[PDB]
């Protein structure tokens, strides 16, 4: 009955791109109605995003060969961090110019994402595990808010890396929603 288990990989993935387009969207018009970021704008503002952890894999290839239970956890750290806002953190940080209200504001779809995601490491756990992180260690980004003349260059950094510490939450699920199932991707 709704039972099949590629249907999670379905959920998941359906609200994972469903998230890299408002994370984008958002991105997209913010930096203009602000920002000229290479005018010196990158080296000073240092990196950061999740770009250092097996440092993207996306450019047609699947990640390289790796266990199919690092991409989701090596995943959940890349979501629960942003999980640190998306609890009591409102909009007038991330309020969308560009919305539809589409799902369920921001939160609950970045919040389903990490519960769903929760139910396939819980069954992959055993044969092929030593899983990085154990014990209670918390990610959060930095946090974000309120109109100022700096203050928003603190949060743009945000709204760029829910961009580029995303292209991986998804595309890196993509791989193993088509590396452990059959078709409907290629």
């Amino acid at each position: 009955p709704t039972i099949p288990l590629s249907r999670l990989f379905q959920n998941a993935m359906l609200r994972a791109h469903r998230l890299h387009q408002l994370a984008f969207d958002t991105y997209e018009e913010f930096e203009e109605a602000y920002i000229q970021k290479y005018s010196f704008l990158q080296a000073p503002q240092a990196s950061l995003c999740f770009s250092e952890s097996i440092p993207t894999p996306s450019n047609r290839e699947q990640a390289q060969q790796k266990s199919n239970l690092q991409l989701l956890r090596i995943s959940l750290l890349l979501i629960q961090s942003w999980l640190e806002p998306v609890g009591f953190l409102r909009s007038v940080f991330a309020n969308s110019l560009v919305y539809g209200a589409s799902d369920s504001d921001v939160y609950d779809l970045l919040k389903d994402l990490e519960e769903g995601i929760q139910t396939l490491m819980g069954r992959l756990e055993d044969g092929s595990p030593r899983t990085g992180q154990a014990f209670k260690q918390t990610y959060a980004k930095f946090d974000a808010n309120s109109h100022n003349d700096d203050a928003l260059l603190k949060n743009y950094g945000l709204l760029y890396c829910f961009r580029k510490d995303m292209d991986k939450v998804e595309t890196f699920l993509r791989i193993v929603q088509c590396r452990s199932v059959e078709g409907s991707c290629g």
